[PDB]
C-alpha cells in the first residue's frame, strides 16, 4: 500500500512509462518535421488543384 | 516464587512481551502511515459520493 521500491507493481509502472512516453514523443516529432518541410506543404495545395 | 533468572516461567514472558509489542506496534504504525497521505483520504470522500 505504502510503495515499496521492490514492489512489483510500483516498478512495472514506472519502467512501462518511461518506454512508453519516450516512443510516443518520438514517433510524433518525426511525423512533424516532414509536414514542416515546403514541398510536403506544396503537395497538398498541389493535391486539391489536382482533384477538382 | 522469588523469580530467578534462569526460571523459565519468568524468563518466558519477558522473552514473549518483547517480541509481541514490536510486531503490535510496527504493524499498527505501518497502517497509519497509508491513512495519513491525502490521496487515500480522498477516495474515502468519492466513494461516499459515489454510492450515493
Amino acid at each position: 500500500v505504502r510503495g515499496m521500491n521492490t514492489s512489483s507493481a510500483m516498478s512495472a509502472f514506472e519502467r512501462m512509462e518511461e518506454k512508453v512516453l519516450m516512443q510516443e514523443s518520438r514517433a510524433q516529432a518525426l511525423g512533424e518535421l516532414a509536414g514542416a518541410d515546403l514541398e510536403t506543404q506544396f503537395a497538398q495545395l498541389e493535391g486539391g488543384s489536382d482533384v477538382d
